[PDB]
């Protein structure tokens, strides 16, 4: 039988035809929010991972440290601090035995503003809420990969350390979350610097966590500064909160990585032979760049000599100024993911179904089509019995083998 499937591209779809026999749609389970999140929240304070609850754990602590993402990495710190400091209130601890401290690394100070922006205007009134001091840091050891841990004096002061922030697939650490909002957020450019070189480690990479270089070394990093406790927010592709995990900053994060997992990892016997990958529609696809997230995604799941069919309008062009100067050759976020791209083509072919022309499609090194159906049925014939792998959300569908 021939299967027939969407592929959703720029603001509309397209479809392809494929022997239903030899290929596989893999589809993620993008979960919508909760109705109440701050009730999800204490939910999840009431039930924690691998650790005694909040309220047996602080009684008579001073000096609690609450971390925070910045305003670079939108985290629903709004909706997950005010049930924390209830629970601190409940336990006996004051609002001034409390502080919010931002995990910046390299970025800029916060305004007032954006400050209220991140806490709450309620919880900024009651609780001194600091950036992170990169120039003022205390060391607490170094990790088994060298990495010197120097962390924030306001944190490494603190008798209780309770870290938030989002749990979601990233493309270095695996997962976001846990320890990560120590380390780097509130760490010195030393520890940010020797850390970042991990992740270009072919174990570096989305979905996993045992073995992932750089994830073992932020916990290994967040383990040496006595991360006490997490409360992180599972977010779906729209980002809102489906589940809240508390606990241990082991433990809860593993079954947030779990409901992640059951969201968006896809998990196959085999590399495929062709992968054919939709963006998921307009903004997703709204440049190279972005589109380039469907495409890590999709480059764990081809065969060394696969090829890839990259379904995305790219509407504004290449994208982010580094990356677009990379893929042309040009005469740092966006350089690597430029040469993850090249990596990729080195080992299999990728075929660009853009609003780019030929000779653009192919000065970047991507095989030209005008449509799916085209890409298809060239480079089925380049193969024997092929098995076909298709994502049709490849921007947030991670499959794993
Ligand atoms: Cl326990
Ligand atoms: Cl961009």
């Amino acid at each position: 039988g021939y299967k027939e499937i969407s592929l959703k591209y720029g603001k509309g779809a397209v479809d392809v035809k494929i022997d239903e026999n030899m290929c596989t749609v893999l589809y993620p389970e993008d979960l919508p929010g909760v109705e109440d999140p701050m009730a999800e929240v204490s939910r999840s304070l009431k039930d924690p991972i691998g650790k005694a609850p909040l309220s047996d754990l602080v009684k008579g602590k001073k000096d609690v440290v609450i971390l925070a993402s910045d305003i670079t990495r939108p985290s629903p710190s709004h909706i997950l601090i005010p049930p924390i400091t209830d629970e601190l209130n409940r336990a006996g601890i004051s609002d001034d035995s409390i502080k919010i401290v931002f995990g910046l690394g390299y970025h800029r100070k916060h305004t007032d503003d954006e400050k209220k922006t991140l806490v709450g205007e309620e919880v900024f009134n009651r609780i001194k809420c600091i950036d992170h001091d990169i120039d003022d840091c205390v060391y607490v050891g170094t990790t088994k990969r060298g990495t010197p841990v120097e962390v924030f004096r306001e944190v490494y002061n603190a008798d209780f350390i309770i870290a938030t922030g989002n749990l979601e697939l990233h493309y270095k650490a695996g997962y976001s979350g846990g320890h990560k909002a120590l380390l780097p957020g509130v760490c010195s450019k030393n520890t940010i610097e020797k850390n970042h070189a991990l992740m270009f480690s072919e174990g570096a990479m989305p979905g996993k966590i045992d073995g992932n270089p750089m994830r073992e070394d932020i916990e290994e990093g967040g383990k040496l500064a006595r991360v006490d406790f997490i409360v992180n927010a599972v977010l779906n592709s729209h980002k809102e909160i489906v589940k809240v995990v508390s606990g241990d900053p082991i433990k809860a994060h593993r079954e947030g990585a779990k409901y992640i997992d059951k969201m968006y990892k896809r998990v196959i016997p085999e590399k495929a032979d062709i992968v054919v990958a939709s963006c998921g529609g307009y903004p997703k696809d709204i440049n190279l760049y972005q589109a380039q997230k469907g495409l890590d995604n999709a480059q764990y799941s081809v065969k060394d000599g696969g090829t890839i069919i990259l379904v995305a309008e790219c509407r504004e062009g290449l994208g982010e100024k580094l990356f677009s100067d990379w893929m042309v050759n040009s005469s740092r976020l966006g350089a690597h993911k430029a040469a993850v791209i090249c990596e990729v083509l080195k080992r299999a072919d990728i075929y660009l179904i853009s609003s780019f022309d030929r000779s653009l499609t192919e000065k970047i090194f991507f095989k030209y089509a005008k449509t799916p159906q085209d890409a298809l049925d060239e480079a089925i014939k380049k193969y024997h019995d092929p098995k076909i792998l298709v994502l049709p959300y490849a921007n947030s569908t991670l499959p794993y083998v």
